[PDB]
DNA sequence: AAAATTATGAAATTTGCATAAATTC
DNA sequence: GAATTTATGCAAATTTCATAATTTT
């Protein structure tokens, strides 16, 4: 049930942590756009539900990212 | 109304389906 | 050589760039 509404979730952290689209996505190597089209319901893709999914619980940090980025 | 943010059409890239090739047993 | 695993051409679905529309300040 939880794939189709992930991308909500994801958008109701975001919005409460007061970040851009383009932040926030781009965290996970995901550009803007896509971000718009999954935060309005366009199919999730498996990998990226899971991403979300430990991220939303805490389970993988925003320095876990920034340094995987670099 | 300018700046910043989000949404969208369409080109290009990526994915997964069919199945061909290869490998294992 | 059959079963199983992996690779590949290509259709189709997905991503992103370019930018339009919207929202914020």
């Amino acid at each position: 049930t939880q794939p189709q509404n992930m991308a909500f979730r994801a958008k109701a952290t975001r919005t409460a942590r007061r970040e851009s689209q383009e932040t926030f996505w781009s965290r996970f190597g995901i550009s803007q756009s896509c971000g718009s089209r999954f935060e309005n319901g366009e199919n999730l893709p498996f990998p990226i539900y899971l991403l979300l999914h430990f991220y939303i619980e805490g389970q993988i940090t925003d320095r876990q990212l920034a340094d995987l980025r670099g």
